[PDB]
């Protein structure tokens, strides 16, 4: 059975006017901005821009992958399949 989000975990990440987008959870560093109560840091693959996100619009990546992992025409869209696909915790700073 599934646990809540932590750190690592991979997903499709929903944002209006977006497509369901390569992303993780991300940590947050000592020092660091931290997210609203109840939102999550959210990485996005490709774009590497973070945003804040609730469960609702988080997909978990091996469930969904067969739905929403084919390439887009949106910037980033496809190096960010490739960077969930094959280095998904790497740093990408």
């Amino acid at each position: 059975m599934p646990h809540a989000f932590k750190p690592g975990d991979l997903v499709f990440a929903k944002m209006k006017g977006y497509p369901h987008w390569p992303a993780r959870i991300d940590d947050i560093a000592d020092g660091a901005v931290k997210p609203p109560p109840n939102k999550y840091p959210i990485f996005f693959f490709g774009t590497h821009e973070t945003a804040f996100l609730g469960p609702k619009d988080l997909f978990p990546y091996d469930k969904s992958k067969d739905k929403y992992g084919k390439p887009n025409k949106r910037k980033g869209f496809n190096e960010g399949l490739w960077e969930i696909q094959n280095n998904p915790h790497a740093s990408y700073s």
